C-alpha cells in the first residue's frame, strides 16, 4: 500500500532525452562575452547530463524548424525514464525576444502533457528555464512536471559572463557533484542557496538572483547510475 | 572557514518556539453559502489546526469578514512562519479577485525587506486556489508556496468532510509531519490528490535554501 | 530491478514488541544509584519505543514467559525489538550469566527457529558488562546494538542512567521516526563518545546483518 | 543547527587515502588454480574500483620482509588524506594454521591503525574490509568500519574464475553506487545481494563504530 518514500522507476532501457534549447531567434546585436558565455552554459549542461546517462540533443531556433521539435515530442519514450528540456536565453533582449521565448516555453511544455505524450505519462518531465494572446505568464500546466526557473518572477537575473551564467554554472556544479547522489528537488535547493548567496558586485544594485522550482511531481526523483 | 559547504544543511529548529501557523479563511464576498461547504471549510480549518498544533505551532485563525500584529510582532524566537489560505471552490469573479489581492499583500509583509525576524527562516504559505499584477506568483527568498491546484487544472468542491488537498495534507502531516523533510511530505500530497481522481494536480513552488524538518521540540 | 534504497515493509498491522530485559541475577548488594538508576533507563526506553508504536514488555530474570514471546505470531508485526539492560560493576558470574542470556534470546529468534519473523528485522540492543565466549552472534535481518565495543570501558549508572541508553532514548525522540535506524545509531556512537565527561572515550558499536533500509515512519 | 543530524566526515582533503589490499598467501599449501587467479580477479577488480574512487591501491602479499613495508604504511602522513582503506583477502579451504595466522594478521593491521597509535588518521574513518575463513571476529576503535565477508555461524564461498561472491558484488556496488550512496547503505546492498545470490544463504556483516556519515563524492 501507500509508501511515504516512493520513487519514479529508473529501470527503463534508457534514461531518456535531455533536450537543450538555446533561444537565439530575435536577438541583435550580440557580443563574445555572451556568445561564448551561452556556449559555456550549453557545453557545461551537455557534459553533466551525458554523465547522468542522458541522450543529449540541442537545437538553435534560428534553423524543418518545427520538424526537429516534433520528432522529439512525437517519438516514443516508453523505453525511457524521464524527459529533460533545458531552455537557454540571453539576459538582455528586446520586448519581442522575451515574448517569443514565453510562446516557445508554452508550446514546448504543451507537447509533453499527458493528453499528447502517451509515453511519458507517470514519468517526470523536467523543464529547466532561463527566464529573460493574453496568456503571457511564466506558468504552464501538467502532472509529474518539474519547472526549474533561474529567476523568481520579479527578481534580477545574471548577465552571461564568458564562463557562463550564475544559475547554470551552479546547476552543473551540483549535478557533477551530487547528480546521482541526491533526490533532484534537494539538488535544486542547493542551486537555490548557491545562487542567492552569490550576491556579488558592473551595474550592480546589488540585487540577488532568487531561483525557484515549481514541482508537480508525485514521487521522489533520483538519477541513480544505470547500466 | 571551519565547516564549509554542506549538501544536506537544514534550517535551525532550535529556536524557543516553532512559530505561528496563521490560518486564513477567505469569506469576504461569498454568497450564497451551503452547509456542505460551510461545515466543509470548518472541517479543513479544524483539521489543519490540530495538525499544526501537533507539530508545535501556535495557531491563529481569523476570518476576513471581521494582520499587522502577526506581521509586525517579532519572530526572532521562532523557527518559521506558516500561513494557510482557505477559499471557497465556487465564487463570483470578485471573490476570486480579492483572494489574489489578499495573497499578494499577505506574502509581501513577510519578505526580508519588511520582516526582519524571519530572514533566513522558512516562510510557508499554503494556498487554496479559487492593478495588472494578477497572477498566482509572488516573490521572496526562503519562501515555500504550496498550491492546491496547478494554474489550469480542476479543483475539488468542498465536501462535508473537507477538501481533497487539505484532507490529504493533514493526513500526511499527522503521519509523517515530524518524520519527513517538508518537500518530500508535499510530494506525497501531490500523489495522493492526483491519484484520487474520483484530476486535481497540486504544485509547490520552492525558494528554500535548506532542508526543512519539523523534528519534535521541547527537549 | 536493482533495489537501490530498498527498505523493509512498515505497513503491517502492529509494529511489534519492545522487549526490555534487565539483568538482575547474581548481582549481590546492588547500590541505589544502580537500583533506580536502571528504572530511569527502563522507564525512558519503555516510553520511546511505545512512542514509536512498540508494545513494551518489561520482565526480569530475578523472577517460561520467554517461550511465550517467541511463540506469538509476527505475521502481522513489522519487527522484533529486544533491549538488554545490565548494571556496571558485577562479579564474574553476573558477567558470565549475561553472555548465556544473550545466546538464548538471540538464538531463540534466529529465522530458522522463529518463522513468523523471517525477513523481518530483529534489533537486539545489548548493554554489556560452551567455549563460545564472544560479543558477536549470527542471523539475517539482525541488528546487534552494543553499549560499548571490546577493549571497552563501561559507564556507571547514576541517577538518571547509562550514557548509552540516555542518548539512545534522546535520539529516538529527536530522529527516531525521521532517520534510518543505522544512521540513528551512528549519532549515538558520536554523542556517547563525545559525552566523555570525567578519561578515555567510550566507543559503541552496532553489527548490521540487515538486507534492507530501516525507517520507523508512524504506522497508518 | 548545533545538533548535527546528517553530519558527514570531511571529504575535501588533498588525497582520498590508501587502498591497502592484503592477500593471505601463507601456509596455504598446494593451492588450486581456481583459487590462484581466482584471487587475481578479486585483487584486480578491487584495485580498480577504489582507484576509480580516488584511492591509491597498494598490493603486497605476506608470502614475500612483508612485515617491514607494513610499518611504512602506518608511518605515512594522513593529515592530507581523507580515509584509510584496507581490504583483507584470503582463500576458502585452508588448514587450521592458515585460519589462525589470518586472525593474528587482522590484530596487527587493526591494532596498527588504532587512533591512539596512528595519530594522523585520528577522526578520519578507517574502513577494514575483512574476508574471513583473543580468538574473536570483532576488534575495537573509533571511526572504524569492519566489513566481514560473512558473519559467525557462517558458511563461506569458494573462489572460482571470477572470484568470491562478496568481493564480486562489493566491487559491483562500488561501480553502481560507490560515489552515489553513503558507504553503510552500500554495504547493506552487498548484504542483500550476496545472500540472494544463493546459487543456505550467506549472511555478511559490517560492524560500525563510525561517528559520522560516509560519502565518496569525487574529489575536487
Ligand atoms: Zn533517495
Ligand atoms: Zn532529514
Ligand atoms: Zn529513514
Ligand atoms: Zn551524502
Amino acid at each position: 500500500m501507500f509508501d511515504p518514500a516512493e520513487k519514479y522507476k529508473m529501470d527503463h532501457r534508457r534514461r531518456g532525452i535531455a533536450l537543450i534549447f538555446n533561444h537565439e531567434r530575435f536577438f541583435w546585436h550580440l557580443t563574445l562575452p555572451e556568445r561564448r558565455g551561452t556556449c559555456a552554459d550549453r557545453d557545461n549542461l551537455t557534459r553533466r547530463f551525458s554523465d547522468l546517462g542522458f541522450e543529449v540533443k540541442c537545437f538553435n531556433d534560428l534553423k524543418e524548424l518545427l520538424l526537429k521539435i516534433h520528432e522529439v515530442s512525437t517519438v516514443s519514450h516508453a523505453d525511457a525514464d524521464c524527459f529533460v528540456c533545458v531552455f537557454l536565453s540571453h539576459g538582455e533582449g528586446n520586448h519581442i525576444y522575451a515574448y517569443d521565448a514565453k510562446i516557445e516555453i508554452q508550446t514546448l511544455t504543451g507537447l509533453f502533457k499527458g493528453d499528447k505524450c502517451h509515453s511519458l505519462v507517470g514519468k517526470p518531465k523536467i523543464f529547466i528555464i532561463q527566464a529573460c494572446a493574453a496568456s503571457v505568464y511564466t506558468l504552464p500546466a501538467g502532472a509529474d512536471f518539474l519547472m526549474c526557473y533561474s529567476v523568481a518572477e520579479g527578481y534580477y537575473s545574471h548577465r552571461e559572463t564568458v564562463n557562463g551564467s550564475w544559475y547554470i554554472q551552479d546547476l552543473c556544479e551540483m549535478l557533477g557533484k551530487y547528480g546521482s547522489s541526491l533526490e533532484f528537488t534537494e539538488l535544486l535547493t542547493l542551486v537555490n542557496r548557491k545562487v542567492s548567496q552569490r550576491r556579488v558586485d558592473p551595474s550592480a544594485i546589488g540585487k540577488k538572483q532568487v531561483p525557484c522550482f515549481a514541482s508537480m511531481l508525485t514521487k521522489k526523483l533520483h538519477f541513480f547510475p544505470k547500466s
